C-alpha cells in the first residue's frame, strides 16, 4: 500500500550503477533483452546485480583470515533451512532501499521480482533454520566460520493437498539456476566406501575402497552491515572417470556411464523425516559423505595457517585445537570423531592417546531431542559393510571409554553396558548421542529445561562421570530475516523511538518498555498488526484463493506435523469453540480464524491422519452458515521458510502447545514473539524462559508442568477418565467416532480416535480443561484492544535473549574459545594488488 | 617460436575494452583473483570476454529473422563435432588479434589458454563433423539455419592406449562448465513415451503416454566477419514432478526421487557405435526425443511467422513448406516424418493426403552410407511398446506406398516386398532408409560415386519409381577451422600473394596456379610445413614423449579403426618397409614416421585388435637398432577434432584407402588436401572428384576400382592366391602367425590372421601389390622435394571445390530452396530499442 522505510539509502551515484548493472546482465548474462524479458529474467538479473556488492568483500574476508588466521569455526550441519536470498542480501549490505529505487525507475516491483526466487529448502524445520540463522550471526559477529553441509539437487519435498490429503513432490529448486552459489570443480576431493582393512608392518590401511568425489559449491554469508561474507561450503556427489568406467572384462560401456549416478545419488535428495530415525545405507553415506570431505578442507587450511611456514614446525597437530573448533549439529556428523582419528592415526601417525586429546578438544556436539525414536542407533553390520576401519576405531574408542567408567564406579556392571557406545541385542547397533558425548569437550542442549533433562535423565550417567562437559545454550533467531526483513513496518516503528543499533544489539529492544504506555507507539503498533494481516488476507486471496475476515484473531500454529507438537490438541479446541456457538447461535464470541500448517514426513501415518482432521474440520466449519464468519479453519499449504516470513507478521495468537519435556527449545515461539503475537503455551521449551523474560503476567501458559507428565505416568494415563469426566470432549470424540466430520465414509477418523483413547503417548486429554480454559482468557483480551497491544508491547520488549547472536555469542565464549566483534571490516573497496 | 599474421587488427580501444572485460570476469563471474586464478581460471574469463562479443549479433539475427522471416532451416542430427570454440569464435568475429596483444599485455600465453577448453565431442566422426561445419557454412551464407540435437553429458569416450590396447573412458565434457551455451529452462517442453491409441469420434489419440520433459541449451553458430549468429540447440531431458513423484500407493518417496534420472538418462551419453546398427531402446528413445522436441519448436515459429497475425489466415499448413525445411542427416531423425504426420493429423486435423504433401515437401534425407550392417531396420515390436502410434502411421504410408509402385510396375511382385519400409522375416523390421525415401522430397548421396551406387544399386528401385528425388551434394570441409584456424602460416602465405577473400571464396585458390613455379612461394609453402612438422614433433615429445625425426616424410591416417577404412593394408605396408631395411639394412631408403590414430567402437573386437597390432609393430620397429631412425610407427592416441587440428598441418603423406565402393564421402580427405599433404587413395568417395580436380598425375591413386571389385566378388575372392604368388606377403603373414610381433603370447594375432585369409569382407590382400608399388613412387618423389612442393601447391590450388559453403550452396539452392548471401548484417551496435 506504500513504503519508504529506512532499508538503508537510495543515494544518486549508487542507484545509477545499480540499473546500468541490471541492464548490462540481462543482456550479457541472460541473452534476453527487454521485449522478451520476463519477471523470472528480471528476477536473475537483479539477483546477478546484488551479488556483485558481494564478491568484492567475499575474497577480502577470506583472504583477511589467510593473513591473520583465528581459530576457524567449522559448523557440520546435515541440514540448513535457508530460505530465499535476494532480500536476506540487500539487508546486510544496505541496498535494500537503492535497489528499490533502482527498480522502480526501471519501471518494475522489487517485490514481484523478490516472489521469484525459489526457498533453497535443504532443511526441513528448525534444526536446519537454527543452523541457517546461526550462519548469518556468525558473520555478524565477525566471525571465521564455515557453514559444511550436503548440496541436495531435492531438498524438502512441496507439499500439495489434494482432497485434504497431503501429495508430496519433488523440490527442483535447481531448474532454472541458482545465481548466489560458486561451483568450485578444481577443489574437487575423494571420499571412500567399503573396502577392508590390512594390518601390516606400521599400522592399519583401508584398501579396496570404492571412490565417490565431492564437488564443492560456495554460497556467501554476509554479516549485517560489516563487510564480512563467510562462506557455506556444501557438497555434491561426482562419479569418478576411471574406476565408474574401468572395471572391464564385459559389462556394457553404455550402462558403465548410466551407472554413474548412482555414486551421484548420495546428493540427490534430502531425507523428509521430522524427528524420527531411518536406518537406510543412502543415509550414512550421505553422514560419511559431508564428514569425509570437509575434514580434508579442515586439515588443508591447518597446514596451511601459517605452520606450512612455521609458528614452530615438525608437524605438532598439537596447536590443532587452537586453530579448528568443529560443531556437530545434532549427531548427523558423529562419524567426524571416529575420521579425525583415521585421518590422524592411520594416515598422519599420530598416537592414538595424542589423537585422542586432539579430537576431543576440537569437537563439540549439540543435542536437539530427547525424544527415543529420533536417536541414531546404527546397526553394527552397515558400519563394517560401509566403513570397515571406522567401526573399529569406534569399538577400540567403546573399549577404553569403559576402561574410564568402570575405573570411576568400580563394580557398577550395569552402568558398563548402559554407557556403552555398543548397544547389544539382536541387531547390535551403535549409539551415536553416545559417541558424542564420549568424544566432544561440551554437550550442549537448546533450552534451559532441555539443558537439565539432559543432566537428569538421558545422560545422567555422563553427566555423573563428566560434569564438565554438559552446558546449554538456548537457541536464537536472527532479528535480521526474523524482523528487518519480514516486518519492515514494526522494525521502522521501533527503528523510529530507539534507533536502529537494535538489529544487531536485540538487547535495546527493553528500552521500549518506556512506550508500554505511550498512546502514540499503541496506536502504532497496533496499525502495523492490522496492516500485516490485511496483506495475508490478500495473499491468500490471491495466491490460494481462501477469503478470511481480517478483524478477526489470527490464532496460528506452524511447525511439522508431529504428535508431540499437538496439532490434535489445537484441533480438539476448535471443534469445541464450533459446538459451542453451534448450542447458542447468537451469543457474541470474539471471531477467530485459525491457521494451522506444515508437513508430514511421507510415511508417518498419523501425521497425515491430522493434516485429513484438520482439513476435514475446515470442511465443516467454514461451510456453516450459522457460523457466519466468527469462525474459520484453514490449513497452510506448503509451509516452509518464506510462507513463515508472510504468516508469523500475520499472527495474533502463536500455538507452542507440545507436552511439556518434549519439544526441546522451539525457535518458532521465537520468532512470534518479537513480531507481536501473544503465546498461548505449556512450560516447555524456551517458553519457559520466553514467560520468565517477559513476566508469566504477561505469556498465556496453561497445561501440565514436566513434574505432573512424570506423575502421571507413575500413575498410568487413563485418557477413558477425562472422557467419561468431560461432556465436551466426550461430544467431541463421538462426532470423530460417527462421521460427523467425515460423512461418506464415517470410519475414517477411526486410527486418531482410537489412538488418543488408548495409545496417546502424549497426553492429549490431560491438557484439555486447563487448555480450553486459557483459550477463554486470551478471547477475553483480545476484545479489549489496547490492552492486548500493551501485553505485546512486552512480549516485543522482552524479545533481547532470543537473538541467535547472543546465543552464538555464548558458543563463541564458552565452547569454540573466540571472542565476537562488531567492527565493520574495511570497506568493499577495490584494489587488486 | 613467433607470429603476427592477419589474425585481424589489433586496435587501442578494442585490445583495451578487452583487459577490462577479462579482468571483469575473472572477479565477478570467476571470483578468483589474480594471485589465486589458475590457466583455467584465465581461460574461462576470456571464453566470456568472447562471448561477450557475440550476444549482441545473435539477439540481433534472431529478431531480425522473425522481422524478414525467411525459410527456415532446421538441421536435425543426432551428432554434432564442435571440437573446441574459442578460436573459432576470435576467427568469426575478427578478434584473434586483439585478444592476442591483450593477453599479451597481461602477461599471459593465448595458445596456453586456448589449449584448456575441453572439445566438445558431441560425435563420432565424420558424420557429426559434416554437421559442424554445415553450421559455420550456414551462418557464412546468412542462412536463417538452426542445428538441432541432443546434449549428451557424456560425448564420445576418451581413449587411453594401456598395454597397447584402447581402454575407454567417459568424457565428462561439462565437469567444469561450458561458458557458450545458454540453459533455456523457461523453453522446456513434453515428450511423451509408450500409451495407447485410443480410436474415437474424430481421430486416433495417444493416450497413457509417459512424460520426459525437453530442456533446451542454445550455443551460438557465428558467421565468418558477417554479423550473423545463428543457434545449436541442443535438447537435455529432465524427469517431471507430479508422475516422476506422484503416482502413489505405497513404493518410497526417496525411490520416486531417485528414479527421476532414469527418465534424465535419455541424454546421458552418445552412442559409440561407427557405421554399425545397435537396436537398443534407449537409441530410438534418443531418436523419438530429438525429433519431437524439434517439431514442436519448428510449428511455434511456424505458428508466429507472420501468419499469428495474417499473410492469408484460417490456418493454412500449405505454406508449411514455405516456412521451413527440415533435414535429415541420415536416418537418425527419420521419425521426423511419422511426427510430422501426427501432429498434422492427430493434432492439427489435416487430411492425410494434405499433411502428406506437406511433409514431402518439407523433408529431406542425406544418406551416408552403403555399408548393410549401417542401415537402421528397427524391430517392429519396440516401435509398438514405445511409439504405438508412429508404428500405425508408418503401416498406413508403407500401404498407401506400395500402392503407387504396384499401380506403376503391376504384377511386379518382388518389386514390392523389396520396396516395402516392412521387412518381413522372423523379427519383422521397419527399413528407416526406406522411410526416408517414401517421405522426403530429396535424398542425396555425399560424393558423386556414393551417389551413383544409389541409383544403381542399394536404391536402384526407388530410382526407377521417383528418379527426380534422387541427387548428390559432395562434401566439404570448412574453410576458417580446417585452414585459417589450423594453419594461420598456409594462410597467411596465401593471404600475401592472392589476398584473403578466399576464406569465403575458397575457389579463388586457383589463381595460386600462377606461383607454381614461383621459386618464393615453393620455399615459403615448404617452411610452413616444416614448421608445422616442427611444432607437432614438439607437442609429441612434451603432451605424449614419444621424439621422432622432423625430417622424415610424415605419413598419417586419422580416421576410425574400421575394417573397410583399411588400418591393415596401410599395417602391412610398414611390416614391408620394415622387412626390406632388415633385409638391406644399410640401403639408403627415404625416412618416414607413419602415424594411425583413431578409436575402435567398444565392442568391435576387430577394430580392438587392429590398435593392438599397430602398437604392436611400432614395438618391434621404434626399437630396432639396424632400422635406425629411418622408420617409426607411432599410435595417434585420443583422436579427435583438437588433436585432428594439430596432426593434419604437420602431415606430408595422408591415407584414403578404402575399398573402393566403401567410403561414401570421407572429409578427412580435404582436410589434408587444403593443408599440403599429398593423398595416396583408392578411387573411392570423394577421391575421385579431388583427383579429378588436381589433375590425376598430381594425386597418387592406385588399387582396384569399383568395377574391378564386383568383378572379383563375381569370380570370388581366394586370398590364399594372393599369399600363395607374393612371398612378402606370405613372410609378413607368418610372421604374424608365429609371434614375431607378439612374443609372450605367439598365437595373439591369429583372428586378425585368419580374417585376412578366410573372411575378407574388404580384399586387403586384391590391393597390396599396387599399395606398396604406389608407395615406391612417393618415396620417390619425397627425395625431390622441390616437385613434392609443386605437386602440393598443384592440391592447394584446387581444393576450392571442396569447402563447405559450396556444398551449402548447392543444398540451399537445389534442396531447400533459400539462396545464399554475404552481406554482413548490421555492426553488432548497442541499441535496447
Ligand atoms: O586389539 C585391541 C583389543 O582387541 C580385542 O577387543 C576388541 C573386541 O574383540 C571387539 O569385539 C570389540 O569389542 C566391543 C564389543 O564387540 C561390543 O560388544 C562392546 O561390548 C560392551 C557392551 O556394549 C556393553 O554393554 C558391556 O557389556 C557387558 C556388561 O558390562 C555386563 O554387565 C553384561 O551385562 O554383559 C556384557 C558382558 O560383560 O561392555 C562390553 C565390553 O565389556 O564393546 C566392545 C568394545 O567396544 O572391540 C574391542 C576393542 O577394539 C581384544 O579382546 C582386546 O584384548 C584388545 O585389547
Ligand atoms: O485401417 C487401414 C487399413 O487397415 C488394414 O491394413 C493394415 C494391416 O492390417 C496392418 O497389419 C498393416 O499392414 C502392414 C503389414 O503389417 C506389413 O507386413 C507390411 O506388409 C507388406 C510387406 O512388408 C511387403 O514385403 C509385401 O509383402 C507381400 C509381397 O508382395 C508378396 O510378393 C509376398 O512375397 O509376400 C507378401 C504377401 O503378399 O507387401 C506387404 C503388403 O502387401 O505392410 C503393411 C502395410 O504397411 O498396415 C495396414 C495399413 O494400415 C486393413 O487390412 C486395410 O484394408 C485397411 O485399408
Ligand atoms: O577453500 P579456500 O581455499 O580456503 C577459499 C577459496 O575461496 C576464497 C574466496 O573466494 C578465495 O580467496 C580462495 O583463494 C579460494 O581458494
Ligand atoms: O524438529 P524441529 O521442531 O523442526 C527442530 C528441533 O531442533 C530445534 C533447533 O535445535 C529445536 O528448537 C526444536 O525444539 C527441536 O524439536
Ligand atoms: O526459440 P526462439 O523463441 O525462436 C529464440 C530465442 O532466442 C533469441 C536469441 O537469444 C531471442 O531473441 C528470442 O526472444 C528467444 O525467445
Ligand atoms: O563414419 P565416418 O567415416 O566418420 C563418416 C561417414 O559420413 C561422412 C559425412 O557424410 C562421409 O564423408 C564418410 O565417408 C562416411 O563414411
Ligand atoms: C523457524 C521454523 C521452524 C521451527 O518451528 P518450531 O515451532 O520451532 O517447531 C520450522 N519451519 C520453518 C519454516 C521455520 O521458519
Ligand atoms: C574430419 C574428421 C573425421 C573424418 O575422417 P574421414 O577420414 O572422413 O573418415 C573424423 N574424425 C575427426 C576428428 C575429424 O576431424
Amino acid at each position: 500500500r506504500k513504503q519508504i522505510s529506512v532499508r538503508g539509502l537510495a543515494g544518486v551515484e549508487n542507484v545509477t550503477e545499480l540499473k546500468k548493472n541490471f541492464n548490462r546482465h540481462l543482456h550479457f548474462t541472460l541473452v534476453k533483452d527487454r521485449n522478451v524479458a520476463t519477471p523470472r529474467d528480471y528476477y536473475f538479473a537483479l539477483a546477478h546485480t546484488v551479488r556483485d556488492h558481494l564478491v568484492g568483500r567475499w575474497i577480502r574476508t577470506q583472504q583477511h583470515y589467510y593473513e591473520k588466521d583465528p581459530k576457524r569455526i567449522y559448523y557440520l550441519s546435515l541440514e540448513f533451512y535457508m530460505g530465499r536470498t535476494l532480500q536476506n542480501t540487500m539487508v546486510n549490505l544496505a541496498l535494500e532501499n537503492a535497489c528499490d529505487e533502482a527498480t522502480y525507475q526501471l519501471g518494475l516491483d522489487m517485490e514481484e521480482l523478490e516472489e521469484i526466487e525459489e526457498d533453497a529448502g535443504l532443511g526441513n524445520g528448525g534444526l536446519g533454520r537454527l543452523a541457517a540463522c546461526f550462519l548469518d550471526s556468525m558473520a555478524t559477529l565477525g566471525l571465521a566460520a564455515y557453514g559444511y553441509g550436503i548440496r541436495y539437487e531435492f531438498g524438502i519435498f512441496n507439499q500439495k493437498i489434494c482432497g485434504g490429503w497431503q501429495m508430496e513432490e519433488a523440490d527442483d529448486w535447481l531448474r532454472y539456476g541458482n545465481p548466489w552459489e560458486k561451483a568450485r570443480p578444481e577443489f574437487t576431493l575423494p571420499v571412500h566406501f567399503y573396502g577392508r582393512v590390512e594390518h601390516t608392518s606400521q599400522g592399519a590401511k583401508w584398501v579396496d575402497t570404492q571412490v565417490v568425489l565431492a564437488m564443492p559449491y560456495d554460497t556467501p554469508v554476509p554479516g549485517y552491515r560489516n563487510n564480512v561474507v563467510n562462506t557455506m561450503r556444501l557438497w555434491s556427489a561426482k562419479a569418478p572417470n576411471d574406476f565408474n568406467l574401468k572395471d572391464f572384462n564385459v559389462g556394457g560401456y553404455i550402462q558403465a556411464v548410466l551407472d554413474r549416478n548412482l555414486a551421484e545419488n548420495i546428493s540427490r535428495v534430502l531425507y523428509p523425516n521430522d524427528n524420527f530415525f531411518e536406518g537406510k545405507e543412502l543415509r550414512l553415506k550421505q553422514e560419511y559423505f559431508v564428514v569425509a570431505a570437509t575434514l580434508q578442507d579442515i586439515i588443508r587450511r591447518f597446514k596451511s595457517s601459517k605452520f606450512g611456514c612455521r609458528d614452530p614446525v615438525r608437524t605438532n597437530f598439537d596447536a590443532f585445537p587452537d586453530k579448528v573448533a568443529i560443531q556437530l549439529n545434532d549427531t548427523h556428523p558423529s562419524l567426524a570423531i571416529p575420521e579425525l582419528m583415521r585421518v590422524l592415526v592411520d594416515l598422519e601417525r599420530l598416537d592414538w592417546d595424542k589423537a585422542w586429546e586432539v579430537t576431543v578438544k576440537t569437537c563439540a556436539y549439540t543435542n536437539h531431542t530427547v525424544i527415543p525414536e529420533a536417536l541414531e542407533r546404527w546397526p553394527v553390520h552397515l558400519l563394517e559393510t560401509l566403513l570397515p576401519r571406522h567401526l573399529q576405531i569406534i569399538y577400540e574408542i567403546n573399549q577404553r571409554f569403559l576402561n574410564r567408567v568402570a575405573a570411576a564406579f568400580p563394580g557398577d556392571v550395569d552402568r558398563l553396558r548402559r554407557m556403552s557406545l555398543v548397544e547389544e541385542g539382536a541387531v547390535k547397533r551403535i549409539n551415536m548421542a553416545h559417541l558424542c558425548i564420549a568424544g566432544s569437550h561440551a554437550v550442549n542442549g537448546v533450552a534451559r529445561i532441555h539443558s537439565e533433562i539432559l543432566k537428569k535423565t538421558i545422560f545422567k550417567d555422563f553427566y555423573e562421570l563428566e560434569p564438565h562437559k554438559f552446558q546449554n545454550k538456548t537457541n536464537g533467531i536472527t532479528p535480521r530475516r526474523w524482523l528487518v526483513l519480514c516486518n519492515p513496518g514494526l522494525a521502522e516503528i521501533i527503528a523510529e523511538r530507539i534507533g536502529e543499533e537494535y538489529i544487531s544489539d536485540l538487547d535495546q529492544l527493553r528500552k521500549l518498555l518506556s512506550y508500554v504506555d505511550d498512546e502514540a507507539f499503541i496506536r502504532d503498533v497496533a496499525k502495523v498488526k492490522q496492516e500485516n494481516k490485511l496483506k495475508f488476507a490478500a495473499y491468500l486471496e490471491r495466491e490460494y484463493k481462501v477469503h478470511i475476515n481480517p478483524n478477526s484473531l489470527f490464532d496460528v500454529q506452524v511447525k511439522r506435523i508431529h504428535e508431540y507438537k499437538r496439532q490434535l490438541l489445537n484441533c480438539l479446541h476448535v471443534i469445541t469453540l464450533y459446538n459451542r456457538i453451534k448450542k447458542e447461535p447468537n451469543k457474541f464470541v470474539v471471531p477467530r480464524t485459525v491457521m494451522i500448517g506444515g508437513k508430514a514426513a511421507p510415511g508417518y501415518h498419523m501425521a497425515k491422519m491430522i493434516i485429513k482432521l484438520i482439513t476435514a474440520i475446515g470442511d465443516v466449519v467454514n461451510h456453516d452458515p450459522v457460523v457466519g464468519d466468527r469462525l474459520r479453519v484453514i490449513f497452510l499449504e506448503n509451509y516452509r521458510v518464506s510462507l513463515a516470513e508472510k504468516v508469523i507478521p500475520a499472527a495474533d495468537l502463536s500455538e507452542q502447545i507440545s507436552t511439556a519435556g518434549t519439544e526441546a527449545s522451539g525457535t518458532g515461539n521465537m520468532k512470534f514473539m518479537l513480531n507481536g503475537a501473544l503465546t498461548i503455551g505449556t512450560m516447555d521449551g524456551a517458553n519457559v524462559e520466553m514467560a520468565e523474560e517477559a513476566g508469566e503476567e504477561n505469556f498465556f501458559i496453561f497445561g501440565m508442568r514436566v513434574e505432573d507428565v512424570d506423575r502421571l505416568d507413575q500413575r498410568g494415563y487413563n485418557a477413558q477418565e477425562y472422557y467419561d469426566r468431560i461432556p465436551e470432549l466426550r461430544q467431541i470424540i463421538e462426532q470423530l467416532s460417527s462421521g460427523f466430520f467425515s460423512p461418506k465414509q464415517p470410519d475414517l477418523f477411526k486410527d486418531i480416535v482410537n489412538m488418543l483413547m488408548h495409545h496417546d503417548r502424549f497426553k492429549v486429554f490431560a491438557d484439555y480443561e486447563e487448555y480450553v480454559k486459557c483459550q477463554e482468557r486470551v478471547s477475553a483480551l483480545y476484545k479489549n484492544p489496547r490492552e492486548w497491544t500493551r501485553m505485546v508491547i512486552r512480549n516485543i520488549a522482552t524479545s533481547g535473549k532470543f537473538s541467535s547472536d547472543r546465543t552464538i555469542a555464548q558458543y563463541a565464549r564458552e565452547i569454540w574459545g573466540v571472542e565476537p566483534s562488531r567492527q565493520r571490516l574495511p570497506a568493499p573497496d577495490e584494489k587488486i594488488p
